[PDB]
């Protein structure tokens, strides 16, 4: 054989320790796959989905550009063997809202889904964190929290992580700052119900809000509130426009996906249990500011929040709270 | 103001980007290249442009809410050829795609309909770009641009065979065990069905695998090396048939073509050029050979030793392409 | 010849570098600053220089012999500034450093005689770079370069406090539990002893840590968070006592700056620029404020909201400043 | 407390996922050190070395530049508890030669070091890989594997990854062409009796040779053997010039550090036993090309060499040997 001409085996399997999965293989699925790959954070990639041809052509696809990555192992399979000793498995499956339509509308579709997904990924992968991106997000990490078992640091939901970074985009672009340079926080539910934290808003640790006491209120000469209102559209207009989004939430998991495999301990507006703030008393889950690392959720910042913003977020988990009442699963 | 509260401008300045690239087409492949590009850090400025006014402003947006997570201070987007002005590569991926069993080469008409159009526009604009070429057919739509556009044929590169050798790295890898970097092995010529392995220069660590196998790519090869070629030229009409369409991988080799240019590396690339003057084609024919790619396009070809087969192929290739080019009104 | 035999060349290009750095200086501080922008790849050439011929030529080929692991595919060295010419960013590392126990205002007359040969021969071969003055008192220093230059203040900018406010960050990451990332506080004056923790802008996640202790930074601080600006301002002084230098760090922060300016990309840093107009300054001092950092160097400063002791603070570090500066000789 | 009132801890304290300890706080030491950072290549990073002050210094240097890495632990102790669970021991200590005298000459002084740090090492760290950079490297990455117990896919020498970026560099120079793309090998010994493979060497498949059958000849008009004799003087120039070594070297442990640390499988010129190969009949360690993963050495590629390359290989090999049978420990 040509290759044993070439090569003397010295030791023969292959066993990976930095394993990310991502459950589904549309627009958003295979972002997150491609920021994942070209931000070097897993030595093996694995993929799922429940169509056979287009799971195999993106694979394929994939692997024709390993010569330009540096992940030496790219699989797929609609079997969830492939998943075996994950990290970190990303659910990106489920249906997606239409131009119009709000996130809530397919919370019973993406929890039947979930009752599917959710045993699978833990029977190969018993110890992994999963990264909920599937909507409603903050409901869907709930339900997979409860059919997963696992303890909650290691359940998290991608959140308001990509509105809090359309936040700071929108914020940088009024100011002539780069985003890394302002700074805003937005809480809450991913959807319509989400809270601008104005009183945290600030560049070089200067509080807009002392500049503009007026800062997002109706009073605002400035109208910041349409910078919240205009993160709240987002989705709506790009899926008007191209039919979806893909882009920015694949790079905002990532970054999510990046402080979880190399133990950061970075804060991040992520969707967790709230059980205990702000008088919440539910097993609800929303955004706030959590650190994230190897062990998924292990801290939450207590943001303190002026009594408006407390009713609207008081008014967020409310909203949620009133959707996962009546599930069973 | 609350800007002006915040904030003390010091400087009035109507600055240039210093690193701006611009993609045309926001299709599939156009936007896996322009995500590759911004992964990498190559650009200071991005702009998109399409015909679909719709498409074109959702794609910008969707990328610029990425902006946080990126190091690209500034993406644009417009109909408008204006919006590309100061670009250092332009990077051309418009055009119809090939169905399942349809040849690159019967995109031939269409594609240089909109050609065109496109290039004049393109080159107005930027004096100092490079032109990379992504439609099909490459090597005739790289002759296309060159001739179109008047430039000089080092700002004129097809992304060519780039692609063909990163899949032909990927599988020799894969039969070897071994990272595709560390698998050495380039096909040329067409970017299609007439491509040429160069099994004579197919190695790892310096180690010619013909010397150890001279049947190595043959019909007597026992291990039939040969299908591996084949795979490649399959490859594209594989990936359409299983997802619709390719993308992920011609967006990386766009993005390997687009970082040897942007950093001056000068590293070697098979990529469409001119080649009148070797392997006696004395003809004005672009296809890929190996290239030394820098921040001025292509200075230099390295001049490959083929073996009189490979040769023969390679001259095959180049019939083929300039029978085509002779189908061209301008 | 076999390069000829090898390469068909297709012209001659100008190779003019289009993201040139020069590091002034091969010290421990230059060298780190040089294999950081290396290993960032910020630039096509680097340049450096110094007076020590043999240190110098033994520095680059060093380097040299790892390109292969690097993408800045020129690396050059001389005594001589032709080497310079065409820089982007000029980055001045050269002089003195303090003893331990030393002062850096102890090296003013040092480093201000050295900076009367090296500023006018950067300018004479870079005319439109910015300047990066990293050698101390930076301060001061970088008043020297911009009066020597004739530059507008915008392009000569000092390293300030980007390091001060990354320990302090580390400091706060350490106590809290947090990545330095996450962590925000800002160190500003003087890059030395009389620097202002601005304890009213120390947060995580916007969240003020004075809100929830109102004696943060104080004498009362039951935390005595004091003792992180303490360790701040002792930081250089500790690290030298240790290993008899500092490098590692200044070359991260340097390259951090190189980053902003040579990708423009507008982020906001706690380095020197000239404050007139601000605090109740009138003369042309240069020290520490949030400055937004571009391709064209300073542009906008961000008007910090300080307390009158956070104020005072920083006109004392001023004035003190001022008292040297209105004195030298050049 | 503050960090309480900022705070809710939500999980009890971390065992890293991705470590790597460099043994030896030297110039080649804090390049490995500053290169790996800079590569991402860790979650931890542990120093150690015998002078305190030295080692606090630099730790304390590279922990304040933290803003600017992504790895979130530095740290160092002269007690090898601290490299605990390392997944890659890099051995950097030991004297170096002076102007004018041969690595092989440090052999006595850094085995009775290997005495000491190797069972320390391997004490706290039984699935780390040992990459041994100290010289005489080939000689030292024997030693290492004798005194580990460790198999010899585990110990790997850095050997000629070194000389071949410097032949590739000096290449590359003459020919106006990146080193990257610029393919040549020097095996053997790291030092005096390296072996350019001129047969190997090649732009894009095209063999230098033979373009010029007299490449690396006294006959060759270009005198490209002056290369290799540049490559071997390279360390012993640049110690005449700065004093030592570090940038070179800790690139290319860096290099070599990413290949296992990202289960790569590259094929790398480094140390490993070649007993049954071109005849050598003892246990020498010398560089051939080896594919480099996870679990260290795995291959090796048999490189065909002209009669001559062979002799001059069995050459470097005899000269290893004839140090190494005298050997005590
Ligand atoms: C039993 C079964 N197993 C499987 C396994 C796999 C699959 N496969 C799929 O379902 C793939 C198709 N679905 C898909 O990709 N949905 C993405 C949802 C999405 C869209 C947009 C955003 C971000 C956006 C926003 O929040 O709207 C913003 O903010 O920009 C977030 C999330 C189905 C099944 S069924
Ligand atoms: C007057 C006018 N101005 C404009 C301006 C913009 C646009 N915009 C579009 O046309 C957008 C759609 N076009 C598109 O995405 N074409 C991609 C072609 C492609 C596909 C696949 C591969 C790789 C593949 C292979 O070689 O087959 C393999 O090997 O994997 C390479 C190239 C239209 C017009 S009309
Ligand atoms: C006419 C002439 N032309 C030349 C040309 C070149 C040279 N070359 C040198 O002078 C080389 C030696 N000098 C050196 O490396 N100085 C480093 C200064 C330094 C040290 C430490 C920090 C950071 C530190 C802090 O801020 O104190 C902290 O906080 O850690 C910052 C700056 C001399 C001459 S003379
Ligand atoms: C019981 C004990 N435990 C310890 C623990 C720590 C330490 N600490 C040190 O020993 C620190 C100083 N040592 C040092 O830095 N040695 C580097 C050797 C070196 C230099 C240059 C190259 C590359 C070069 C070439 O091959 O020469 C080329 O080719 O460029 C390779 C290797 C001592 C002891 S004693």
């Amino acid at each position: 054989a040509l290759k044993d001409q070439l090569i003397v085996n010295l030791l023969k399997e292959q066993v990976p320790q930095n394993k990310i999965t991502v459950v589904g293989v549309g627009a958003v699925g295979m972002a997150c796959a491609i920021s994942i790959l070209m931000k070097d954070l897993a030595d093996e990639l694995a993929l799922v989905d429940v169509i056979e041809d287009k799971l195999k052509g993106e694979m394929m696809d994939l692997q024709h550009g390993s010569l330009f990555l540096k992940t030496p192992k790219i699989v797929s399979s609609k079997d969830y063997s492939v998943t075996a000793n994950s990290k970190l498995v990303i659910i990106t499956a489920g249906a997606r809202q239409q131009e119009g339509e709000s996130r809530l509308n397919l919370v019973q579709r993406n929890v039947n889904i979930f009752k599917f997904i959710i045993p699978n990924v833990v029977k190969y992968s018993p110890q992994c964190k999963l990264l909920i991106v599937s909507n409603p997000v903050d409901i869907l990490t709930y339900v997979a929290w409860k059919i997963s078992g696992f303890p909650k640091n290691r359940v998290i939901g991608s959140g308001c992580n990509l509105d809090s970074a359309r936040f700071r985009y929108l914020m940088g672009e009024r100011l002539g700052v780069h985003p890394l340079s302002c700074h805003g926080w937005v809480l809450g539910e991913h959807g319509d119900s989400s809270v601008p934290v104005w009183s945290g808003v600030n560049v070089a640790g200067v509080s807009l809000k002392s500049l503009n006491p007026q800062l997002g209120t109706d009073a605002d000469k400035e109208q910041w509130k349409d910078v919240h209102k205009q993160v709240v559209d987002s989705a709506y207009e790009v899926i008007k426009l191209k039919g979806y989004t893909s882009w920015a939430i694949g790079l905002s998991v990532a970054d999510l996906a990046e402080s979880i495999m190399k133990n950061l301990r970075r804060v991040h507006p992520i969707s967790t249990m709230i059980k205990g703030l702000y008088g919440i008393k539910e097993d609800v889950f929303l955004s706030v500011p959590c650190i994230l690392g190897q062990n998924g959720i292990s801290d939450v910042v207590k943001v303190t929040l002026t009594p408006d913003e407390e009713a609207r977020l008081k008014k967020s988990a409310d909203t949620l709270w009133g959707i996962q009442k009546e599930l069973q699963f």
